């Protein structure tokens, strides 16, 4: 209902690639080895420094409603880049301007848009089939420090640490990043079972270094239920004291009377006991403490189904574990005592679980709860002096830990822009439909030469010679841009992961293909 | 109320021109094989690219109120002819712009406009009369595909899955659109009764590679009612376990006693069972759990009338299936074992229904009751690598449908705009009252040419000897302008249906034809 | 590079081609091809080159040396 502005034909597309350019520009100067970086004000506080393609993409609109249109559409493309792959933005980014320049330069009377981007869509099939074709598996740790290394700036610190968090949980396993309070980065495994519950009363401590409750050799008592009467805790006491071995409840809450007991007979007579509360929120709770009841090989109590009273109580359904360690905010179970059988069985329900799931919320909590089945979790946490570096080499450490993750998934390819450049004679075998699709070939085909020409170019050299000579060397010459000199790139370690590329490529050219086919341009008058 | 202006006769009608000219103008640039998108400047997020003649025009405001008068009736022409036809409107918006263009031009002092527009009306009856004598059904699924082919921009691929959807739930049936997640269209075919409830309780499954509850050759307990009570479920348990048989129960809910005694039966025997509810909201679920009655040869329990009761099941009161699927977030029944002439009463029930429906609402649900008693309904997905191009494209596989739906149900004519271009000599032959309906059949008679030669301006080559020379060739002979080259349209499936061509030639007429009349505009002075 | 940037194609491929090429050989830009020039006649008067870089440089890097502008206030 608002009024509307109309613009046609190449004045809109002249506007639309004034976004284009001014946004991409801005991503530009940040990609490559030589790359600088951007920074953004913010409303609140300190300014945000940043080297990440999409974080600097989507920190920009534009004033003129035609410029935001196309700054809008790279945005697109920048943040599909990072759904999907969480790297090579900015190479989305500068092939999105590439393309869309090349579309907007090949329109006039004569010309078909929708063919040529008919003809783009499948120059970008048969790129990304040699893409495939040229990737290799990542075999070795080497390859993995390596990936993780290209992909945080060159920082070898980063991409070490990112390999030797995968070698202790797995190439697949649970790895989470966040703030250090020291200046040099720091890698945590967490092994066993802990979660972030502590002591429910402030009596259970017999450890006077940490604060600390310390068992060996411990039953363990499961329960579905909050324990608050006397009936629902006595016998599992006296079962624990019957054997002169340490008890320690997992419950929804131990409050009242039963802690009234608990705590009497720690303090009086020396009881050994702990109470922890139970982890999680709704279904999560009652399946990190059935988990733990097969990682101890005890059964849960007061559940749904089975419906396993506290009053009776047997030696066989307690839980044993070789060490539990409790704290004020945390505690942990180490060498579980369950039959590691049903431990296997209940992780294949776990991957099976996993595989109907596509919620990305659940499935965090799925696979951290494999994680403490299985090998524990991986916390990096990134050392620096201020807010803003530390959030700065986040941006990076999240980049490679992405990338390997990536490389895991479907291998590695060159990296540098070669791998976009070794392409081409794939491009160069096509034979198009008609002449509409041969320009979008073609179009295609000047656009594979864009990432290696802006790192060339980032670097201070001319791209256009660097992306020549790489093109008349051999197929594993490409230059190191850091050096600059042309090396075997894999034996120096620049690669790329395969996926990356692709979808840097096709995420890049789907947007700018459609909006090479637009002739009018509809904007609200601003008020 | 507010304050207005007035303007009088050519000045107004030059400004309403100007608002009618804008809107065609921005619209005609989507007509034809070659026609290219417009850009549409969204409040929020990201722009919308559409090749779709009606969002053009329905985003499309002018801040001048006299401009905007024109400009909201060609909106409501685009408007009634998308919601009549689902199709044809950027046909209908410039055959409303001709007749506009051409009533404004033929307006003295003599004139009589009123006279004109009968003129009009009368020889698009005319047109309609000659185009329902060129029409011819549609016989054959290649039809099918030419028709989705031809409305889909010549994409074959939608008009091939179109083809496969109408071929596997019959041209009647129902088909959806919705988004893909990967990158290429996908048809899903879901047969017999699927609905979107999942198990009650995650203690049901059998099947661990799914998550899910698989059943063959099982019994079906449907009510009405909620069953949680202990008396209202433990004689179907018991039926169903003297049978040695699953059993399946839809209820409204199982909760309470009866949930508990389920799962502990599952549990601690092994008793085959499941628990689903019923699907709908209100009396529609009654329908639906009526339906499944029939369609397994169960009896509904706990209804209004009948007022069946839950304590006395009899073994034949209970529905037999082949084999039941349930998931987290849905089941499905395959081979009911209902008898055949029940369900065709029930389905010959829901026609009647439908025919005495008048809502549109109820109309899909009476729609997706019988094709969940017959075929099964066809669900299209539609992929792409970003939100703009899935958008784009699910409106030309909408416009795809819509046009197949009207060919099934009108027949065919040629395309290219050769069908409205063959209606000429009809109005040849007529004989006009007076000199104002000589003028509105001449108006008529201009306008006819008007969608091919708007498709040949778009193809880049000059459309008024592009018409002489379809005009000057045999009938079967028309345009093809995505390949330049004079064809036959029917042997190279270049087809349109007949319902979308007369009803964009008539909610174009009507509206125009009314506009011409004016003499006086009548305006709010902008605050 | 300006030359073959006014023809159409990319400059510095074009210098780096005539720079690998053997002393004879120069890049027609008409005919975009790399020719034998003094064959086919490509030839520019010696003084006019040398003049053309002397009167260039000795203007220009003067001007590189300055520090301190001053105008007129427009009036
Ligand atoms: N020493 C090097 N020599 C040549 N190319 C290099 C070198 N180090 C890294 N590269 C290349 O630089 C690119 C990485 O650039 P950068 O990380 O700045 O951008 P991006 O991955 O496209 O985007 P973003 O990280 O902002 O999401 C990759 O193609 C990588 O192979
Ligand atoms: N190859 C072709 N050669 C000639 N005419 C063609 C060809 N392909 C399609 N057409 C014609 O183009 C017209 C379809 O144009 P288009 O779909 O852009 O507009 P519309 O149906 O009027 O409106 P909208 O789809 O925006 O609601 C039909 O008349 C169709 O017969
Ligand atoms: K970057
Ligand atoms: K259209
Ligand atoms: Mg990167
Ligand atoms: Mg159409």
């Amino acid at each position: 209902g608002s009024a509307k502005d109309v613009k046609f034909g190449a004045d809109a597309r002249a506007l639309m690639l004034q976004g284009v350019d001014l946004l991409a520009d801005a991503v530009a100067v940040t990609m490559g080895p030589k790359g600088r970086t951007v920074i953004i004000e913010q409303s609140w506080g300190s300014p945000k420094v940043t080297k990440d393609g999409v974080t600097v993409a989507k920190s920009i609109d534009l004033k003129d409603k035609y410029k935001n249109i196309g700054a809008k559409l790279v945005q697109d493309v920048a943040n599909n880049t990072n759904e999907e792959a969480g790297d090579g933005t900015t190479t989305a980014t500068v092939l999105a301007r590439s393309i869309a320049k090349e579309g907007f330069e090949k329109i006039s009377k004569g010309a078909n848009p929708v063919e040529i981007r008919r003809g783009v869509m499948l120059a970008v099939d048969a790129v990304i089939a040699e893409l495939k074709k040229q990737s290799k598996p990542v075999t070795t740790p080497e390859e993995i420090a390596q990936v993780a290394t290209i992909s945080a700036n060159g920082d070898k610190e980063i991409g070490n640490i990112i390999s030797d968090a995968m070698k202790k949980v797995g190439r697949k396993g649970v790895i989470t990043v966040k703030d250090g309070k020291t200046l040099n980065d720091e890698l945590e495994i967490i092994e066993g079972m802990k979660f972030d519950r502590g002591y429910i009363s402030p009596y259970f401590i017999n450890t006077s270094k940490g604060q600390k409750c310390e068992f060996q050799d411990a039953y363990v008592l499961l329960s579905e239920k909050k324990i608050s009467s006397i009936q629902s805790i006595v016998p599992a006491l006296e079962i624990a004291n019957a054997h002169r071995k340490p008890l320690v409840i997992i419950a929804e809450d131990v409050d009242g009377e039963a802690l009234s007991t608990l705590v009497l007979n720690r303090l009086k007579v020396g009881l050994q006991v702990v109470a922890v509360k139970a982890p999680g929120f709704g279904d999560n709770r009652k399946n990190q403490l059935k988990d733990m009841a097969i990682a101890t090989g005890g059964a849960v109590f007061g559940e749904e189904g089975l419906t396993l009273n506290l009053e009776d109580v047997q030696p066989h359904d307690l839980g044993k574990v070789g060490e539990v360690i409790v704290t004020k905010d945390d505690a942990m179970l180490l060498k579980g005592k369950g039959d590691k059988a049903q431990i296997e069985k209940r992780i294949q329900e776990i991957i099976e679980q996993l595989d109907v799931t596509t919620s990305e919320y659940e499935k965090e909590k799925l696979n951290e709860r494999l994680a403490k089945l299985s090998d524990g979790v991986a916390v990096l946490k990134v050392g620096g002096t201020s807010d803003v570096e530390v959030n700065e080499k986040k941006d990076r450490v999240t980049d490679a830990l992405n990338a390997t993750r990536a490389a895991v998934e479907e291998g590695i390819v060159l990296g540098g822009g070669c791998a976009l450049l070794r392409c081409i004679p794939a491009l160069d075998s096509l034979t198009p439909a008609n002449e509409d699709q041969k320009i979008g070939i073609e179009i295609i085909k000047r656009t594979l030469k864009i990432p290696a020409m802006t790192i060339a170019k980032n670097a201070g050299v001319e791209g256009s010679l660097i992306v020549e000579k790489i093109m008349q060397s051999s197929s594993e010459v490409g230059y190191d841009a850091m050096a600059g000199d042309f090396v075997n790139m894999v034996e120096k370690g620049i690669i790329d992961p395969t996926k990356v590329v692709r979808t840097a490529l096709l995420d890049a050219a789907g947007v700018a293909s459609l909006l090479t086919t637009a002739e009018v341009v509809v904007t609200e008058i601003p008020k």
